């Protein structure tokens, strides 16, 4: 009865706006909409400082729990409160995110949906679609939890596979447009982990790559959409229709401590056509006719 919820969006990416009408979607499914739950929504629009006073204010204002959208949301909750339900949306490594201290029996007040990267699927990828591409730089923030974990995973395979990865770590997104530049001279293709900040960027990514002409592998649809040659990507709707599910299994009565992490872990490919050809590249039939999807 007289449900609810505080929301923090870590920052405006069109993956977590996805996220977010999978969430509504899923509770909407339950019942929980109009006049039977009410939904305090906040956007930190990536800045830290905003992180930590929307996380202060969202803990101690009556909700029965809190969403936290993308790893910093999901930290800034957790960290403002250690009783109130805490419901991760989206957090791709919540071990290492400190955040529970195992997926089965998280222990804390702390719960959620977990997009785990996959890595392996992305150097196949890599492997397949360009063949010539010998060393990959990897574009990601030095402020994101989730991106640290994805960026050691990916390396292991990448060298495993014969392919080489140089790192290019930014603290922000000032950063973004003078690293590719850097970068560019230096690989043969641009990777990027499931990484707010650069999703938060993209569209810079691919200015500043435009002169280059080196094959981008970001780790979102939404960046594949905007021209990224291909990705291996896990469903953002289905991310947020999870989580929504999950917010009314503790709304329910769930102990977060003994509610195991939803992980998803698998993802299809997603393919744009028209970037792949205007770089030369011949697509395999088989990469195409295993696609998820095709831009
Ligand atoms: N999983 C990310 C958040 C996220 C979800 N979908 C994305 C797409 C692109 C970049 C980031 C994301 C995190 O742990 O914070």
């Amino acid at each position: 009865s007289n449900a609810k919820i505080g929301v923090l969006q870590f920052v405006s990416h069109p993956s977590l706006d996805l996220i977010y009408k999978g969430i509504q979607d899923g509770l909407a499914e339950e019942g929980y909409k109009d006049d039977q739950v009410k939904i305090d929504f906040m956007n930190s629009e990536g800045d830290q400082s905003k992180v930590a006073t929307m996380s202060k204010q969202l803990v101690a204002n009556g909700n029965d729990l809190v969403v936290g959208i993308a790893t910093p949301a999901a930290q800034g909750l957790a960290s403002a409160t250690k009783d109130l339900p805490v419901i991760m949306a989206a957090i791709t490594d919540p071990i290492g995110a400190n955040l529970v201290k195992d997926l089965k029996k998280p222990g804390g007040n702390v719960t959620g949906v977990s997009d785990h990267n996959p890595a392996q699927q992305q150097v196949e990828l890599i492997k397949a679609l360009t063949p010539n591409v010998k060393t990959i730089g990897a574009l990601y923030s030095s402020s994101e939890d989730n991106s640290k974990t994805q960026v050691e995973e990916f390396k292991a395979y990448a060298e495993k596979a014969g392919l080489t990865v140089e790192t290019f770590a930014v603290p922000s997104t000032n950063e973004i447009a003078s690293t590719v530049t850097v970068m560019t001279s230096k690989v043969d293709a641009i990777w990027v982990p499931i990484d707010n900040t650069i999703a938060s960027g993209f569209p810079t990514v691919v200015s500043s790559n435009q002169s280059s002409k080196k094959p981008i592998y970001p780790s979102a649809t939404a960046m594949v959409e905007v021209g990224g040659l291909a990705s291996v990507v896990i469903d953002q709707h289905d991310l947020g229709v999870a989580t929504g599910k999950m917010i009314v299994q503790v709304l329910k009565g769930a102990k977060p401590a003994d509610t195991p992490v939803n992980v998803f872990s698998t993802g299809k490919s997603v393919i744009n056509k028209k970037i792949a050809q205007e770089l030369g590249i011949t697509i395999p039939e088989s990469v195409l006719k295993e696609a998820g999807q095709v831009i």
